[PDB]
């Protein structure tokens, strides 16, 4: 098949895809990009459509095979360099990039290519001058005023890996990174499990970041990272967030907490988060979290958001599992609530935990009014 690896194994093992794998990242399972369009592989959008299954039907017409949504890394590699050969093809017809891009050895295309990628050829196109020094081969020059962009301000970490590419002509700066993070993974990896950061190396990874380790800053970043599951941070959750955090280090990754914690004054965004936290806070085994589970992440992450937490946390303790629908269905009665819950429909379908809570508030709301 054209698009076998195969073909591709006279190259370097380093290029293009794994140089994006690196500074864009690598997601294997359809999800909505920033403008909520379904993607897939490094940056691949599927559609437009809002119909993930849709989605699935233009990612099984583009891999060829039945994926529900999932792929594999070599299967995402053969959809990015499909997208990597039309982006050369637009390059190649671009008379402000065609010159530089030819005059290019094969490491410093694929610095282009990854600045077209991230900016489109109008972007780099824009860069005249830096692009005229890369042509005269002034790699110092050209690395110089390449960092004095908005680029590098937008993306500092990637647009130096770029820069540091067409300084050198090298993979140093992937080679570099690649190795920051394996060592850095290697700090907090499970001694016994290569595979995880467990307990133990979260209470280092939470040190390191000077973090308490029961604060909801920790669930943030592991909202961040896409965690699965609590007590567990897999390589491929460490890689990844710190890929799509753009840190390759721990100050990096401190500086971006507060960035996280201020993505949550979106009301969608915590959404996100406290719908995130019921599959975090699970049991990968169990359909439902169990009650005192649930009740611990509620305190933690609805401390102050929910009006009545104290509340419901004393009608739980009297109840003697909670299913996702439930979990998501409390944030949505936090947020409509009346203060003294006068306004609560009763066959608007709420879980029946809930009307029995605002049964239960009865006493105290009445208590309160007297
Ligand atoms: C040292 C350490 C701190 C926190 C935890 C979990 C945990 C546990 C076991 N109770 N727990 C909690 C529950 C309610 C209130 C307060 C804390 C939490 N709060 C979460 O962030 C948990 N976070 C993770 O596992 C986890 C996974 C992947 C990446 C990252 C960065 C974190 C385990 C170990």
């Amino acid at each position: 098949h054209s698009q076998d690896l195969e073909n591709l194994y006279f190259q370097g093992s380093m290029n293009i895809f794994e140089m994006l794998r690196i500074d864009e990242g690598l997601r294997l399972k359809i999800y909505k990009d920033t403008e909520g369009y379904y993607t897939i592989g490094i940056g691949h959008l599927l559609t437009k459509s809002p119909s993930l299954n849709a989605a699935k039907s233009e990612l099984d017409k583009a891999i060829g095979r039945n994926t529900n949504g999932v792929i594999t890394k070599d299967e995402a590699e053969k959809l990015f360099n499909q997208d990597v050969d039309a982006a050369v093809r637009g390059i190649l017809r671009n008379a402000k990039l065609k010159p530089v891009y030819d005059s290019l050895d094969a490491v410093r295309r694929a610095a282009l290519i990854n600045m077209v990628f991230q900016m489109g050829e109008t972007g780099v196109a824009g860069f005249t001058n830096s692009l005229r020094m890369l042509q005269q081969k002034r790699w110092d020059e050209a690395a110089v005023n390449l960092a004095k962009s908005r680029w590098y301000n937008q993306t500092p970490n990637r647009t130096k890996r770029v820069i540091t590419t067409f300084r050198t002509g090298t993979w140093d700066a992937y080679k570099n990174l690649r190795k920051k993070l394996e060592q850095l993974y290697n700090r907090y990896k499970d001694p016994q499990d290569e595979n995880k950061i467990g307990i133990d190396g979260i209470q280092q990874f939470c040190d390191d970041l000077a973090l308490d380790p029961a604060s909801i800053s920790v669930l943030i970043i592991a909202w961040k990272f896409r965690a699965a599951t609590q007590c567990e941070f897999s390589k491929q959750e460490f890689m990844d967030g710190m890929t799509e955090l753009g840190c390759d280090s721990i100050e990096k990754l401190k500086a971006q907490i507060p960035k996280m914690e201020q993505e949550l004054k979106e009301p969608g965004r915590f959404k996100d988060f406290y719908q995130f936290t019921f599959n975090f806070a699970k049991n990968p085994g169990q359909k439902g979290l169990d009650l005192e589970m649930a009740i611990a992440y509620w305190n933690l992450v609805l401390n102050g958001r929910f009006k009545f937490l104290d509340l419901w946390n004393k009608f739980l303790l009297e109840h003697h599992s909670i299913p996702k629908d439930t979990w998501n269905l409390l944030l949505d009665f936090s947020t409509m609530i009346a203060d003294d819950m006068s306004n609560y429909d009763e066959e608007g379908a709420w879980p029946v935990l809930i009307d029995d809570f605002v049964e239960f508030a009865r006493p105290q709301i009445a208590g309160t009014k007297s």
